[PDB]
């Protein structure tokens, strides 16, 4: 609660307004993201799923893990391919989902616990930039971070995250990391600006979160969804653009802020990767990439790495 107060105050009073994307993921937002994963324009989920379908047995063989830790786990739908391979290999003992959204952990924990009789479920609620120490150091761990969620951190915080995560890995542990790759810029923008309007609803939902949690009065349909490709930084950006001037009261903060007509507020970055740079970022964090896989079109990459 304090985290949200501080993030919203800092974000809305900055000259370039912004909100952190972790706050998209309340119950409504997590469900909207689940819908995003099945949009025709949003290739990341099905392409990473393709790689996992092909490579899960190999990944499990390489890792030899009895414990799957998943960061930003969400519904853990793709994760079931890894869990199935761990069960086939007679290795699976434990699943540790980690997420900021307590609801999605309760749902996924319940489902996975039932689908895999005899495995321990130990859900951890937290922010993966601050609370990795809540994850138990137990067993032989395959730590999984799918979806290119690592791209939702800009380069300095990403490097700090990776180094911190690397320092939690013991010998015998492995990191499986999904990274979305640089590609045609039209395909990229459309993946964040679908015909169905679902991404736009997901984006505007951060305003609903602030409205509810902090007693604010954002008018959601006064804000236009804008997805941009930033070619200098090689990242997708999501923005909310005020269609007309807006006066917003955030009552829990005793705060009033103004949006000019046309004023844009940054709600998310999604950094896109060049394959050879993924090796370098891992190495910088003290991790040796041991395997690299891509889908048949080269849209998406999956790394396995160790200390
Ligand atoms: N800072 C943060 N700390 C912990 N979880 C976060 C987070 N920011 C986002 N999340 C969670 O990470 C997930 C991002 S969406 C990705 C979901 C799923 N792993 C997939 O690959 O499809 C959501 O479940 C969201 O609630
Ligand atoms: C979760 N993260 C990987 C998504 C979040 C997202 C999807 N659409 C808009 N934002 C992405 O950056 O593609
Ligand atoms: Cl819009
Ligand atoms: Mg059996
Ligand atoms: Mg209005
Ligand atoms: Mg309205
Ligand atoms: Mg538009």
């Amino acid at each position: 609660a304090e985290a949200l107060r501080r993030d919203v105050r800092a974000g809305l009073t900055a000259t370039q307004k912004s909100l952190p994307p972790k706050w998209f993921y309340d119950a409504v937002g997590s469900d909207l993201f689940d819908q995003i994963t099945r949009l025709p324009e949003y290739y990341p989920t099905r392409t990473e799923a393709q790689i996992l379908r092909t490579r899960s047995a190999e990944i499990i063989s390489a890792a030899g893990a009895d414990t799957l830790v998943e960061l930003g786990s969400g519904t853990s739908e793709k994760t079931r391919m890894l869990l199935d391979a761990m069960r086939d290999a007679e290795l699976l003992r434990r699943f540790i989902p980690f997420d900021v959204d307590a609801g999605v952990l309760r749902s996924a924990g319940a489902a996975i616990g039932a689908e895999y009789p005899g495995i321990e479920i130990d859900a951890v609620c937290g922010d993966f930039e601050e609370h990795l120490g809540k994850i138990p150091h137990v067993g032989r761990r395959l730590v999984v971070f799918l979806g290119s969620t690592i791209g939702n951190l800009t380069p300095a915080p990403r490097a700090e995250f990776l180094s911190t995560l690397a320092d939690t890995l013991q010998p015998g542990d492995s990191l499986l990391l999904g990274t979305d790759l640089v590609k045609d810029t039209g395909r990229l923008v459309r993946a964040y600006d679908d015909a169905a309007g679902v991404t736009a609803a997901f984006n505007r939902n951060v305003l609903a979160v602030v409205n509810r949690e902090l007693s604010a009065d954002f008018d959601l349909d006064a804000f236009e969804h804008v997805a941009k490709w930033n070619s200098d930084e090689e990242r997708i950006e999501m923005w909310l653009r005020a269609r007309t001037a807006q006066h917003v009261r955030v009552a829990a903060l005793d705060l009033e802020v103004d949006f000019a007509a046309g004023e844009e507020m940054l709600t998310e970055v999604s950094c896109k990767f060049r394959p050879e740079n993924v090796v370098a970022e891992l190495a910088e964090a003290g991790l040796r990439q041991t395997h690299w896989w891509t889908d048949p079109a080269g849209d998406f990459g999956l790394s396995l790495a160790v200390r």
